[PDB]
């Protein structure tokens, strides 16, 4: 026995709301019907991807900016989920005060550390290492010293995710090493992940290693 009729039954799906969805249901849950965390500063997020035909400078696109955790949070659930983590994709997170190499040129003259993330452990590593950075940038690990950190760029080579953070004043070795050595050390890169450190000063020297600027481990 069997009756064939033109009709398809809804395909059951697991509840999560983490597969590119605009709102779902998070109201009437607790007295906190509008809890927003006030950040000391405002950080905007830029997304630039280089295609095999055009330059990144021309493919520079902006995603959004936020001066409150509740803000970046709303974006996190819309950006964090393979929404735009395709090959050749990149995104930066710095102070909105930044400028196209005009007055905030100091961001380019500063310094930054580069980390190599692998999608293989993205589940725990990318989720933990990233979540920590966000809260660490604003208030954690780097502490108030983070105020110097101009921003961080994330470049994911196809499947390999990469994260980089740049300091406003490369001279602030206190943040450079303390936040860079603690982040890489606390993250557990030295004994596995190679975190290359690049300083703008290298432009006026380059060629082989000289001082604390151009080390990966």
């Amino acid at each position: 026995m069997a009756t064939v009729e033109p009709e398809t039954t809804p395909t059951p799906n697991p509840p999560t709301t983490e597969e590119e969805k605009t709102e779902s249901n998070q109201e009437v849950a607790n007295p906190e019907h509008y809890i927003k965390h006030p950040l000391q500063n405002r950080w905007a997020l830029w997304f630039f991807k280089n295609d095999k035909s055009k330059t990144w400078q021309a493919n520079l696109r902006l995603i959004s900016k936020f001066d409150t955790v509740e803000d970046f949070w709303a974006l996190y659930n819309h950006i964090q989920l393979s929404s735009n983590l395709m090959p050749g994709c990149d995104y930066s997170l710095f102070k909105d005060g930044i400028e196209p190499m005009w007055e905030d040129e100091k961001n380019k003259r500063g310094g930054r550390w580069l980390i190599t993330l692998n999608k293989q452990q993205r589940r725990s590593d990318l989720d933990r290492f990233w979540l920590e950075t966000l809260l660490c940038l604003i208030g954690e690990s780097f502490d108030d010293y983070s105020d110097d950190v101009c921003g961080a760029v994330v470049n994911v080579r196809a499947k390999g995710d990469k994260i980089a953070i740049w300091t406003t004043e490369c001279e602030n070795r206190e943040a450079v090493t303390h936040i860079g050595r603690v982040y890489k050390e606390r993250l557990g890169l030295p004994p596995k992940i190679v975190i290359g450190y690049q300083s703008h000063a290298d432009t006026a020297t380059k060629s082989g290693s000289t001082t604390k600027n151009r080390f990966v481990v």
